[PDB]
């Protein structure tokens, strides 16, 4: 006779309503089962990133995100899914990368992560999904005990460190031009456009040389001395910029990120240079289906400190766009950021109509100067960037 609970007093009760039925449910995605790596495949083909007008996508392959989403330290429990229950269709995602990077004015080193590949169906949009998906990644990374992140987006988000633009090198203006990327300026022709940006097929520089293993070493001690320029840098073990330079060393050979180091008569290594492959999906095109295109990673070079800096870092992205012919390449890209403004002019980089906005969670730092006018957008050359890190 009497009650069947145990007493509780009104603190222990929740003070927010009880959530209500949804058709979705959470779902934590295992990369290294090929069928669901199909799923977000195809969630993401079909519904990412495109260009203001709708005529590109990014296309991002199974290649690519084993690279980039299982990096040494990675988690499964950070790659979030959601899924239709009746169905059991993937209809969004968001990831979590671990990551370390340092910001050199105030000499701090912070663990974090990296936030990338949130998608949403195209149908499922506006339904707010995507602010719960944010609340849900954050309340996973916290579980780990960290607390700052870095990501990149468009201007829809308050207070970011600085804004880049993106800079593109026609190496097949012809193909750009058959489905859009680019316009022929007044008063010239195909032929003298094709004519302008012509290189040779094979690179100009002494002791180039694809980068191995043996090298990871030596040529990270060369980044982290170049790195001290900026002002957030990233830092690796180094497993991890093994990892980022020369891919899961299987029968070595990777497919998405391409090194290349440059040693003297002495067998010194100089300089260096990398960057990784992901195309764009053209949307309307019946010629062509797929825009190759390369993107400038990490780089670095001894001569900083000499006279000769600016054409040394010239005749370096110079040979980094030969060798892209090999792989398909049609159109060179990169940011604004690091030191890049010092060769974009003569290397015949021309502005983009897209920017990039680079972000920090929970951490209040002095904005970075974004190698851009901060009035009119517009480059301005031989300008040192404070951003020194580049994400995928
Ligand atoms: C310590 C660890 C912390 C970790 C977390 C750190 C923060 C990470 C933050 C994310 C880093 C992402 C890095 C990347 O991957 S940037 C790449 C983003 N992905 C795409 O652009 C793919 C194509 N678009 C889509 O799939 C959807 O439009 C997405 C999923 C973007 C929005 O879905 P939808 O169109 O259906 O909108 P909604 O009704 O559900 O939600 C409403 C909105 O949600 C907020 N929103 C929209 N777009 C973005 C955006 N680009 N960043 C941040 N917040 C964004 C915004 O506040 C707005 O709410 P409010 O303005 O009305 O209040
Ligand atoms: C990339 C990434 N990883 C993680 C996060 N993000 C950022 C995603 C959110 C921000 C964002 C949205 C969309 C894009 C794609 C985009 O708009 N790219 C532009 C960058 O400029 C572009 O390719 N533009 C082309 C095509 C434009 C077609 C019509 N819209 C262009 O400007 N071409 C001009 C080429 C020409 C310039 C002058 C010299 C000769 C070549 C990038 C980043």
């Amino acid at each position: 006779e009497g009650p069947i609970d145990k007493l509780k007093t009104p603190e222990d009760v929740p003070n927010d309503p009880l959530p209500l039925i949804s058709d979705f449910e959470w779902s934590t995605l295992d990369i290294d089962d090929n069928l669901q790596l199909d799923e977000l495949y195809k969630l993401l083909y079909d519904n990412y990133v495109e260009d203001i007008d709708a005529t590109f996508r990014f296309k991002y392959s199974h290649e690519f995100f084993q690279w980039a989403l299982k990096p040494p330290g990675w988690r499964k429990d950070w790659h979030v899914g959601v899924r239709v229950k009746s169905t059991g269709k993937l209809v969004a995602f968001i990831a979590a990368t671990p990551v370390t990077f340092k910001l050199n004015k105030s000499n701090k080193v912070i663990d974090s992560v990296e936030i990338n590949f949130l998608c949403i169906h195209k149908k499922l949009r506006n339904k707010r999904l995507a602010p719960v998906l944010i609340k849900e990644i954050t309340r996973r990374v916290n579980k780990q005990n960290i607390w700052q992140a870095l990501y990149t987006g468009g201007s829809i988000l308050p207070t970011p460190l600085t804004t880049c633009r993106y800079q593109h090198r026609p190496i097949n203006w012809s193909k750009l031009h058959d489905v859009g990327f680019s316009h022929l300026p007044p008063n010239q022709t195909k032929s003298s456009m094709v004519a302008s940006y012509t290189l040779p097929n094979n690179p100009k520089l002494k002791g180039l040389r694809p980068m191995t293993g043996k090298d990871v070493s030596t040529v990270l001690s060369l980044l982290y001395k170049y790195q001290e320029r900026f002002d957030i840098v990233q830092l690796f073990t180094e497993e991890e910029f093994k990892h980022w330079m020369l891919g899961h060393d299987e029968n070595s050979d990777s497919n998405v990120v391409k090194s290349y180091v440059v040693e003297d008569e002495n067998g010194i290594i100089t300089d260096y240079f990398s960057y990784y492959l992901l195309p764009f999906t053209v949307l309307d095109n019946a010629q062509h289906d797929e825009l190759g295109i390369a993107y400038l990673f990490y780089y670095a070079s001894d001569s900083f400190e000499k006279p000769n800096y600016k054409k040394r870092l010239n005749e370096l992205i110079t040979d980094a766009l030969i060798t892209s012919k090999k792989f398909g390449v049609d159109v060179f890209n990169c940011l604004t950021c690091q030191d890049n403004t010092y060769f974009l002019k003569d290397c015949k980089f021309g502005s983009g109509d897209g920017f990039l906005n680079y972000y920090l969670f929970n951490y209040r730092t002095f904005p970075m100067d974004g190698g851009i006018d901060k009035k009119t957008k517009e480059v301005v050359e031989d300008q040192t960037s404070g951003i020194g890190v580049v994400l995928l």
